[PDB]
């Protein structure tokens, strides 16, 4: 999160740590939230060999009481997803038992967005600098699809289009998978935007694929 600011702890019980052991070589980290006990929704490239959730954390590198570190048993990527396009950008996690629900852990619940949205996470807090050991958040404006028509590859149909570029607040790198909420709505996903981190930035539009969560949800 760039041009953010330090999350009150625990304000936002939904948010999910990402440990993800890629299916080549190293480890990478991703955001993350709880939709039920025992699911996260996430973006697809965050997918990997298998994948660490953590619950209820602050400071990533301070344990706490209120930790709950959850294995995932099962990734159920977007099956349209693309590699390149990044279309379909989402993917639910199953975890192997149910999060308890707490002050610190509770699950996000789910119609128009407005303007002004509110994106956290634990990536990046500008182009070359470090990822945040704590959780950072940051409020930012929706905008019309046109905003995004430099990204070849962009859908307003399956995406949103995230973040006025006359500021620096934005998503950015290791913030992926991260819900972007509209008056307290999950509205979007962070998926990817321009290296340089300009933005607006782009999102899965949840809406689109409530169908196929549900499907998952309701089976799994
Ligand atoms: C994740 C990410 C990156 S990245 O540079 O880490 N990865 C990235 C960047 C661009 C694209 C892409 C470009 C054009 N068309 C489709 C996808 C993809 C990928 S990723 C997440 O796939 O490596 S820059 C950025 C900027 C804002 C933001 F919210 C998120 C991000
Ligand atoms: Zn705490």
């Amino acid at each position: 999160i760039i041009g953010g600011t330090e999350s009150k702890p625990h304000s936002r019980p939904y948010m999910a740590y990402l440990e993800i052991v890629t299916s080549n070589g190293p480890s990478k980290f991703c955001g993350g939230f709880l939709i039920r006990r025992n699911f996260v929704l996430t973006a697809a490239h965050c997918a990997g060999r298998s994948i660490t959730v953590t619950l209820g954390a602050h400071n990533i590198t301070e344990e706490e009481d209120t930790w709950q570190k959850l294995e995932v048993i099962k990734q159920f990527r977007h099956p349209k997803y693309n590699t390149s396009t990044l279309h379909h950008d989402i993917m639910l996690l199953k975890l192997k038992e149910k999060a308890s629900l707490t002050l610190a852990v509770g699950t996000l619940p789910f119609v128009p967005p407005g303007r002004m949205c509110r994106v956290a996470g634990w990536g990046r807090t500008g182009v070359l600098k470090p990822g945040s050991d704590t959780l950072q958040e940051v409020k930012l404006r929706l905008m019309d699809p046109q905003a995004c028509s430099h990204f070849r590859d962009f859908d307003h149909n399956l995406q949103l289009c995230v973040g006025n570029p006359r500021k620096t607040k934005s998503a950015f790198k290791g913030d992926s998978g991260g819900p972007l909420l509209c008056a307290g709505v999950a509205q979007g996903i962070v998926s990817y935007g321009r290296s340089d981190a300009k933005p607006p930035a782009v999102f899965t539009r949840i809406s689109h694929y409530r169908p196929w969560i549900n499907q998952i949800l309701q089976a799994n």
